[PDB]
């Protein structure tokens, strides 16, 4: 046996083992390295296929078992000819042109149906003329324009890419990236076919003429379908006639521009645009010449023919430059436009390069000048056109302005002072040039108030100039001040106030120029967020429907697509609004508002379509998508960062808005009372009857809401979160206002219209009180009777909104069920009525006869919920009237109790019942606005779960019958609400896993067992109360039994693939309404006088278990929602429970003990603030934000479903008939029919569990999703095997018609979204069996992607170790995720799973996350060798979007540990930026790797910035740290643009300033990041400074040691270690001073830890100096004597390091923590250090 010892590679793993592989005559064997044992046989004869290579040898056998062996060794090829030798012992376009062609076929098919749609005619819907119709018009209209406006910026965007790719050969072309344009244009045309349409026909209304808007509609289509025929690739005609179809596209765009008015661009720009194009094109010409007469000189042929083909190349580049700037001319602001004129320029540059090579190849000193003169030429035009349109590219757009220059440096300056807070040498810098800009602005406007003739326009400027130069007089004493203490916090508070208050007197000064520039520029990001919104729309609409094949999620794509389709009329509205009103705070704040609602659904949109994109079978689709979500997810970062600017300029205004929203509306509903008595008002498109109803009924639970958090943010006292508190109680107002007028419009009889329309009136009146008194009250903060009258109005303002529910027509019969519950239970509930009527017993029947009917009434309710609305407000009137007639019955049993503590409990049990029933009408009422709500049903049924338990309570307590027999009635009273569960269990009724849900199948069976034969036993026996309690358990069996099988139904639903589940809610409701209305209970119990001692201890214990219940439903609130104010509000609602029950338990303490009837009412006084307190939670816990979202259960998801309903309503009707029977055999203890009907009951009840558990079993859910993704990870694995295979023999045949940089973002792509879904698959595979099936598929979708991908990028690969690097790692991937797949298949979601599964599981999480690290790793290097900076940008711009997209749940951490490792990477970010610095002179090609490398620290950073956000002390510090990380992030980004720019573009010379420049900004940004940073503990910064410091020390001492060790000139005259002494003691006294003073100062004032640290470095430097110069004076003739004293200082050095950190570590802690205790160690030990110096002074 010949062994080998090769290497092969471990499963899952990137890393290699040693083996032994061993040859035998017939067969081939491995065996362990160590063990020497054998591992593996394969016969000789079974191998087929063998591979050698000069890194590895491969072999397949393949039909033995799939897969082969690899295994990596350098001596391949002599093992693979010993194999060979026994076994012969042993015995016309492209595909990818036909691919575009197809694609141009489908586009032309496409553009030739929009050209035929704009000859139909768009019928506009009938709109009345009231105010709201006609702003639906302008809206509708406004919407029109900007997506028309998009979709030609798409279209010219994608004609200018067309141009610009096919620029090149026929080969080394992307036709992908041709086909991505093409059916950009297309998608974009029919967009904009509809929208033009749909304008026009709006047009044609109001009296104007669509029809030039129609034709010029069609001249575009035109021209696109024209352009189209001329990128054919079948075509043989000149590349002129697609660059003249390409530029009559942009001008064909420009004119629908228009026609619209949605040319943004002034046509001087154009004009400019146009010459400065020219004028490249002319000295482009000048430079052919040059290089013509140069060629002509030339002698050899070869070398001629170089220099024409040059300067041809730089023609044709130039007319192509020409031409795409005809085509993005008119739509330039584009920011796809700008980067397709960059990449012109870059190709007319790189050409005219190449001709100055060409020339310079030739000899001759006045050719070559020349040359080189005309090639200069046309680069500084180049640049002349590039930085004009970059000019464009900022918006811009309006006035010069009188002070422009001057007031964009301030606003510069103070951001800078603003953003380097905590850094005090910045800010006064900052400060020094801000006061020379001011200056400068000051002596401007007094040379224009001398220049002023008026008196009046002088005197202003006068005064302005004065107020101004007192600003500016008061900074300058804030600088000085913070120059004087620079680790003092006031002194840069005040600085920061002086810098605010400069930026306020310039908006006084110039006309609001500075907050006027923030709001411009946040309407232009705005804009580029809509525009990129809608593109992205269209995209995914285009990839969803086209007729591909879909394997992803594209539903999800969908939702989020109609999100942002209903968000981006209101950004424009917003934007719109903004403009036409500059001067109105109103209008900005809203255009805040606007985009930061915007934020959000967007994020999500970009998310869900990156997960769409890997699963498109067009690549053209998932290209267009891929790119539009870049572009979007660029947009909202830059959205965030302009709205957070705006907002901080624009100041505290909400409090006054609000007030103008509320009378606005009003003024609105009197013009549309008016048109309802006219007929103007009619129903706006959209408006129907259910859907204005739900809307008034959302609007009047989120107006509740904001009240609730507006009173508790002015109990705060918090003025700028009431301000959005306001704000959302004014939109919740406009929303109600808008749903009343719906309602109003469509109902027919004016005096319903009139009654809703006064209902709205009263409450906007009511809010109106409310947000005066709210101001008034923020006013002046601790006022208790502005806080008792805020609540008065509150309550007003509630009242209000339930009588504008109410008055619906439709609610008046539940409302009538209510009135008839609350007015019989006031008359018979509150007194006792003496008189009664007949014997105990005839009372005692009607009792139980009325208590029948009233559960079956409560039945036929809820089954009308599932009805028609008619027979829910029927239904909810005949329960209303039993609950009469049992409350009659009640009172009469009540009258006749005997004794007095008996018709007491009666009372008290019939108050319950009363609650409980008007709780259940209440949940009806709920229903009747939104009948279709899932949610809402699944509530009635728990309020009617709750009323049969109230019954079954009072007639357990007070009926005294025959025993056994209350029991039956109650159990089947249970049974006929529980079986209503088994109806529509579409939403969970427990929060229930699968397998909790099993278990309790299992356990309720396992009861209801030992009832049965408890009921059977003592039925044969008689003994009647353990018959009793046996029915009494097999009934609470069943129960339990059917809340499990429900929930197993519903869960069995919602695993289903094309399921969807919901989120869950903040708080949940069931518990909520179990938790108040026992609250509500008890403290009905501590106010009724007649309460004995027993019953307030057993009420103060129910009161305090559900009061902590509650407050942990808020901490779990807070920690769930995203919204700040929510998580603000639900903190607030903890406290403020936690306080009231607390004060009503002390006041219980007082009780106990007493029994004195004062300290009752006392009591009663106590109980009601935490009434009230649980009432303000409610309706804060009552935002429809809030709200749980309902589950979408595909039908064959009910059709898994219905086997477990079946069988557990066969169960229940069963055993209803049980108790039938069991009843009947209480009666009379034997019969011989009852037996046996009870044994048929039986056995039908035990066979319908069984199967019912059968079922639950075997369906286990998850199980079939992971075992179609193993079979299709193996197929992805035979892929990559058959790759392999072919790539060692060389036999890997490459793709032709795509580049290597689109496959490695393909495959960038699939690994990031499986990267996105390993955790919550494993999360699933522990706890969830519903969503493990979901996860898993997900996960599996992106392999066969993956796979395509990689098989393609290994075959662009040459380098044949990289290729197998690329194949190796997607097979790691994909082998570790078959790992999770067993693993997670075997764990189901079963939490009773054994720990060896958990191991396993957590391993295989963590090789997968390997594997993914290394891949990614792979193809970012990839990426960097080259210039391709995409991905990097795409990468910088996801952090900043996820350093706010994620919910806060303040997770723990010390800020100290983040603020030392982000200053730390910080640091590493700015020396890689100055390397960038200094390379890009140097060496040009390593400016890839180092943005890589730049790329991969500001995620660590941003990743790190939210952890130290939440664990920073204040909000305020980890809002600055959150927003000075996004700012680098932006600058990072630009700066790795210029970086990859430069890299592909070395000897470019106006993009290496650009790179210079973009470095300085990102340097600066770092330098703010570092402030931020230092901001949250400035004593704790000065540690870190500190150990930096003394790590540099010690350097220094190991470098002077390893001089004087080998080589060292120690003389300077006759100085000798005798002077030296002294001054080294008394600095070591100074040393040893300053460690005191550290140990003093480790808890204290933030500067006094900075100065103690600041002055130690100092005493340390001065030693290390001092020491060194006395080494210097022993003299180099005694190394060891110099030695050992630095050695001394060394160790000095390294304890003073030590101690640093121990101060560091135990800053701000108490006494008795182990902190304080090790400081006091290190300290002692820094002594001993100090005196082995001084000792060791004095012997030498």
């Amino acid at each position: 046996v010949s062994f080998f010892l090769v290497k092969e590679k471990m499963k899952g793993k990137n890393k290699l083992v040693p083996r032994l592989l061993g040859i035998t005559k017939e067969c081939v064997m491995r065996v362990d390295e160590k063990t020497k044992e054998v591992i593996q046989e394969w016969s000789l004869t079974n191998i087929k296929r063998w591979a050698a290579s000069p890194k590895s040898f491969t072999l397949d056998f393949g039909d033995y078992q799939d897969g082969y062996y690899s295994v990596q060794t350098t001596e391949g090829e002599q093992i693979a000819q010993l194999i060979a030798g026994y076994i012969d012992i042993i015995l016309p376009l492209t595909s990818a042109q036909q691919a575009l062609t197809g694609t141009i076929n489908s586009s032309m098919q496409a553009v030739q149906a929009a050209q035929a749609t704009l000859d139909d005619f768009e019928t506009l819907p009938p709109l009345g003329q009231d105010a709201a119709s006609k702003a639906w018009r302008k809206n509708k209209m406004d919407e029109s324009k900007h997506e028309i406006h998009s979709q030609v910026d798409a279209i010219t965007a994608g004609t200018a890419s067309v141009v610009n790719l096919t620029a090149g050969d026929p080969a080394e072309t992307d036709y992908t990236a041709v086909g991505c344009a093409v059916t950009t244009i297309s998608s974009n045309l029919t967009e904009m076919s509809r929208g033009v349409k749909l304008l026009a026909a709006l047009l044609e209304d109001e009296g104007g003429n669509g029809r030039p808007l129609l034709q010029a509609a069609k001249g575009l289509a035109g021209a696109v379908s024209e352009l189209l025929r001329s990128a054919q690739p079948a075509s043989a005609e000149p590349r002129q006639n697609l660059l003249l179809a390409a530029g009559n596209v942009g001008q064909a765009s420009g004119e629908l521009l228009q026609q619209i008015g949605e040319s943004d661009t002034d046509p001087h720009f154009q004009d400019v645009l146009m010459q400065l194009a020219n004028a490249v094109a002319s000295a482009a010409a000048a430079l052919v010449l040059k290089a013509k007469s140069v060629a002509q000189r030339t002698e050899d042929s070869g070398l001629q023919t170089q220099v024409i083909a040059a300067a041809t190349q730089c023609a044709l580049s130039t007319s192509q430059l020409v031409a795409c700037t005809k085509v993005v001319a008119p739509t330039i602001s584009s920011p796809v436009c700008q980067e397709q004129l960059v990449e012109a320029g870059r190709l007319v540059a790189k050409a005219v390069e190449g001709c100055v090579s060409a020339s310079q190849a030739a000899t001759e000193d006045g050719q070559l000048l020349r040359g080189v003169g005309a090639a200069a030429t046309a680069v500084t035009q180049a640049l002349n056109e590039l930085l004009q349109h970059v000019k464009a590219h900022a918006t811009g757009a309006g006035p010069a302005g009188r002070y422009d220059q001057a007031t964009d440096t301030i606003l510069t300056v103070t951001e800078n002072i603003f953003s380097s807070m905590g850094d005090a040498g910045e800010m006064v810098r900052q400060a020094r040039i801000l006061a020379q800009a001011t200056s400068d602005l000051v002596n401007a406007i007094k040379a224009d108030a001398e220049g002023e003739s008026d008196l009046e326009n002088s005197r202003k400027l006068l005064s302005a100039a004065k107020i101004l130069a007192d600003a500016t007089a008061k900074m300058v004493e804030a600088a000085k001040g913070a120059a004087a203490h620079p680790d003092s916090e006031e002194q840069q508070q005040r600085l920061r106030e002086a810098a605010e208050g400069l930026r306020m007197a310039t908006n006084a000064a110039a006309q609001n120029a500075i907050k006027k520039k923030l709001v411009q520029r946040l309407e232009h990001a705005a804009k580029q967020a809509a525009a990129s919104a809608t593109q992205t729309i269209a995209a995914a609409q285009h990839a969803a429907s086209a007729p591909k094949a879909s394997a992803g999620p594209q539903p999800l794509l969908v939702q989020s697509c109609k999100a942002v389709a209903e968000q981006i009329p209101l950004l424009v509205q917003g934007v719109r609004g903004s403009q036409a009103q500059p001067d109105s705070p109103s209008a900005q704040l809203a255009l805040i508002a606007a985009s930061q609602s915007f934020l959000q659904p967007g994020g999500k949109m970009v998310a869900a379509a990156k997960a769409s994109v890997p699963t498109i079978q067009d690549q053209a689709s998932a290209m267009q998508l891929s790119q539009c979500a870049k572009n979007l997810g660029t947009a909202l970062a830059e959205l965030r960062t302009a709205a957070q600017k705006a907002q901080e300029a624009c100041g505290p205004l909400e409090m006054d808005s609000a007030l103008s929203v509320v009378q606005n509306l009003e003024k609105d509903l009197q013009e549309i009372k008016a048109a309802a008595r006219d007929g103007k008002l009619k129903p706006l498109p959209g408006e129907t009857m259910e859907k204005c109803t739900q809307d008034l009924g959302n609007s009047t639970k989120a107006v509740s809401s904001a009240i609730a958090k507006l009173l508790g943010e002015i109990a705060q006292g918090n003025e700028n979160y009431a301000g959005i508190a306001a704000r959302d109680v004014a939109g919740g107002l406009r929303s109600l206002a808008q749903a009343a007028r719906g309602v109003a419009a469509l109902t027919s009889d004016p005096a319903v219209q009139a009654i809703v329309l006064d209902t709205a009136s009263d409450v906007l009146d009511k809010a109106s009180s409310l947000i005066e008194e709210a101001k008034k009250a923020s006013g002046h903060p601790g006022d208790p009777e502005s806080q008792q009258r805020l609540a008065q109005v509150a309550k007003a303002v509630t009242q209000a909104l339930n009588r504008c529910v109410s008055c619906l027509p439709g609610q008046r019969d539940v409302d009538n069920a209510l009135r008839a519950v609350g007015d019989a239970s006031k008359r018979l509930l509150s007194d006792l009525l003496p008189p009664s009527t007949g014997t105990f017993q005839e009372a005692q029947s009607r009792l139980n006869e009325a208590a029948a009917g009233l559960n079956q009434a409560a039945t036929e309710l809820v089954q009308a919920s599932r009805g028609t609305p008619q027979d829910l407000a029927r239904a909810s009137g005949r329960f209303g009237q039993d609950f009469s007639t049992f409350l009659e019955a009640g009172v009469e049993m009540a009258g006749q109790a005997p004794s007095q503590e008996d018709r007491a409990q009666v009372v008290s049990n019939l108050k319950g019942i009363s609650m409980s029933s008007s709780k259940l009408l209440l949940a009806a009422k709920a229903l009747s606005t939104d009948p279709a709500s899932p949610n809402l049903k699944s509530q009635l049924a728990a309020a009617a779960r709750a009323v049969t338990d109230s019954i079954n309570q009072l007639i357990t307590m007070c009926t005294q019958q025959a025993p056994g027999q209350k029991e039956c009635d109650n159990a089947l009273r249970q049974l006929e609400t529980v079986r209503e569960l088994l109806e529509n269990p579409v939403q969970p009724i427990n929060d229930m896993s699968y397998f909790g849900c099993l278990d309790s199948v299992m356990e309720n069976s396992k009861v209801l067992g030992e009832a049965m034969t408890g009921i059977s036993q003592n039925a044969k026996n008689g003994n009647l109360p353990e018959f009793g309690d046996a029915i009494a358990t097999a009934s609470k069996a069943l129960c339990g039994f059917t809340e499990a099988a429900a929930q197993a139904a519903y869960l069995v639903g919602v695993s289903d693939p094309n399921s969807q589940a919901g989120q869950q809610g903040l708080v949940e409701p069931t518990q909520f309404a179990r938790a108040n209305q026992a609250i509500q209970m008890a403290c009905q119990s501590l106010g009724e006088p007649g309460c004995t001692q027993a019953q307030v201890l057993s009420a103060a214990t129910i009161v305090a278990k559900h009061t902590s219940a509650l407050c942990n439903s808020c901490r779990l609130a807070s920690a769930r929602t995203a919204n700040p104010t929510a998580k603000r509000q639900f903190v607030q609602s903890a406290k403020e429970v936690a306080n009231s029950t607390a004060n009503l338990v002390k006041t219980i303490k007082a009780l106990d003990g007493d029994f004195t009837e004062e300290n009752r009412a006392q009591c009663r006084a106590a109980t009601a603030p935490l009434l009230e307190a649980v009432d303000n939670l409610s309706a804060f816990a009552s935002n429809p934000e809030f709200s749980s979202v309902p589950a979408q259960i595909s039908p064959e998801g009910r059709a898994a479903m219905e086997p477990i309903v079946i069988s557990a309503k066969t169960m229940l009707e069963s055993a209803g008939g049980l108790i039938q029977t069991a009843r009947a055999l209480a009666v009379n203890p034997r019969d011989p029919p009852r037996w046996s009907v009870l044994a048929g009951h039986s056995r039908t009840v035990s066979d319908s569990i069984k199967k019912l558990i059968t079922s639950m079993r075997d369906k286990a859910p998850g199980q079939l999703e992971c075992e179609t993704a193993i079979a299709a990870l193996n197929s992805c694995l035979r892929d990559l095997d058959q790759a392999s295979l072919a790539a060692v023999s060389q036999q890997l045949a490459p793709r032709e018609g795509i580049s290597q940089e689109a496959l490695h973002t393909q495959m960038l792509t699939a690994v990031q979204e499986i990267s996105h879904l390993i955790e919550p698959l494993a999360s699933a595979a522990r706890a969830e069996a519903s969503q493990l099936g979901h996860k898993v598929s997900q996960m599996a979708q992106y392999f066969e992607p993956l796979t395509l991908a990689a098989v393609g990028a290994a075959s662009k690969t040459l380098s044949h170790p990289q290729q197998m690097a690329l194949l190796d790692q997607t097979k790691t991937l994909a082998e570790s995720a078959l790992q999770l797949l067993y693993t997670a298949k075997e764990a189901g979601g079963n939490p009773k799973q054994a720990a060896h599964t958990q191991e396993a599981l957590e391993e295989a999480v963590q090789m997968m996350t390997e594997a993914v690290e290394d891949l990614t790793t792979t193809l970012n290097e990839a990426a960097s060798a080259a210039g391709v900076v995409g991905g990097m940008v795409d990468s910088i711009t996801q952090a900043i979007n996820q350093l706010d997209e994620g919910p806060m749940g303040d997770p723990e951490g010390s800020f100290v540990d983040y603020q030392t490792t982000m200053v730390r990477t910080a640091k590493a970010i700015a020396v890689t930026v100055q390397e960038m610095v200094t390379k890009s002179n140097t060496s040009p090609e390593e400016l890839g790797p180092l943005a890589n490398q730049l790329t991969s620290d500001y995620g660590r950073l941003a990743s790190q910035a939210k952890p130290a956000a939440v664990a920073a002390e204040n909000e305020e510090i980890g809002a600055h740290i959150k927003h000075r990380v996004q700012e680098l992030g932006h600058g990072c980004s630009a700066l790795v643009t210029k970086a990859g720019a430069l890299q592909c573009s070395p000897s470019d010379v106006y993009t290496k300033k650009e790179l210079i420049e973009c470095a300085r900004r990102v340097s600066e940004k770092v330098s703010h990041v570092l402030a931020a940073l230092q901001a949250g503990n400035r004593g704790t910064q000065a540690c870190i400074t500190a150990a930096s410091a003394v790590s540099g020390i010690i350097a220094d001492l190991d470098t002077t040691i390893m001089f004087a060790t080998a080589g060292t000139l120690n003389r300077e005259g006759a100085e000798t270690f005798a002077d030296h002494r002294e001054g080294i003691l008394k600095t070591a006294k100074v040393l040893v001073e300053d460690t005191k003073v550290l140990v003093q100062n480790a808890a204290g004032s933030q500067e006094k830890l900075a100065q103690a640290a600041q002055s130690s470095v100092a005493t340390i430097t001065r030693l290390a100096d001092v020491v060194k110069l006395g080494a210097a004076s022993l003299g180099a003739e005694d190394p060891e004597t110099q030695v050992v004293l630095i050695n001394a200082v060394k160790d000095v050095a390294k304890a003073l390091g030590d101690l640093i950190s121990a101060t560091k570590a135990a800053a701000g802690k108490v006494g008795d923590d182990p902190a304080v205790w090790q400081l006091k160690n290190s300290a002692k030990v820094m002594v001993t250090n100090v005196t082995s110096l001084l000792k060791t002074v004095k012997a030498v």
